[PDB]
């Protein structure tokens, strides 16, 4: 709705730094609405939705399994790492590593699940043999975070990105099995209290996925819907502006709510 792009607008203005964002039927595949949508933004943690979806098709080949246990280092715990600094001992699964990246946003968990297929270059390699040739991912946590201005390391479009998520959660490429999974790691979500969940009405369904990084970089990935069923895809991101992580978030949270009232 136009009336949702003007909150894009306000965003930018309030923000002082560009805003992407795009809106995408879940079903037909029909963009709704795109504000700079061919502009490259910082992924941070939103990438790791993407991680997992690499793994997870690894995981149909045959070539992975959710339950296989890996072991790890206390030299390998980057910052961040609430799941993966309590399992020193006994290890984590590949199942519960995706888990902790995609709910609680583990630095520590993506990294290993990196390591699992071959690092950034075959995540990269991943998104381009499925059609987005415009995603990119080119270092670990939380180096990836740094969202230097003009850098096109670890960035990311908002139509690459609303187009990539749809391909994994229904797509032809991930197993049902899989794109259940996927789906479900981000419906349960826990560190995207203030963004678009703050908008969302009750018994709206909604798996997200939420990032944030240097220089004002916040950013989010969702597919939701009411009735407790995802219809639409939406993808928000912002770098560069001055203003403190609240104020970030209540503008990301605005832009939900226009999205809200003129679903």
């Amino acid at each position: 709705h136009p009336e949702t792009l003007v909150k894009v607008k306000d965003a930018e203005d309030q923000l002082g730094a560009r805003v992407g964002y795009i809106e995408l039927d879940l079903n037909s595949g029909k963009i709704l609405e795109s504000f700079r949508p061919e502009e490259r933004f910082p992924m941070m943690s939103t990438f790791k939705v993407l991680l997992c979806g690499a793994v997870l098709s690894r995981v149909d080949a045959g070539q992975e399994q959710l339950g296989r246990r890996i072991h790890y280092s206390q030299n390998d715990l980057v910052e961040y790492s609430p799941v993966t600094e309590k399992h020193l001992t006994d290890g984590m699964t590949v199942r519960e590593l995706c888990s902790a990246a995609i709910t609680m946003s583990d630095n520590t968990a993506a990294n290993l699940l990196l390591t699992t297929i071959g690092g950034p270059k075959e995540l990269t390699a991943f998104l381009h043999n499925m059609g987005d040739h415009v995603t990119r991912l080119d270092r670990w946590e939380p180096e990836l975070n740094e969202a230097i201005p003009n850098d096109e390391r670890d960035t990311t479009t908002p139509a690459a990105m609303a187009t990539t998520l749809r391909k994994l959660l229904t797509g032809e490429l991930l197993t049902l099995a899989s794109r259940q999974q996927l789906i479900d790691w981000m419906e349960a979500d826990k560190v995207a209290g203030p963004l678009l969940r703050s908008a969302l009405p009750a018994g709206w369904f909604i798996a997200d996925k939420s990032g944030a990084g240097e220089r004002g970089s916040r950013g989010i990935i969702a597919a939701l819907g009411p009735d407790g069923k995802p219809s639409r895809i939406v993808v928000a991101y912002t770098t560069g502006s001055q203003a403190t992580m609240d104020e970030r978030n209540r503008q990301i949270a605005e832009i939900g709510a226009s999205l809200i009232k003129h679903w």
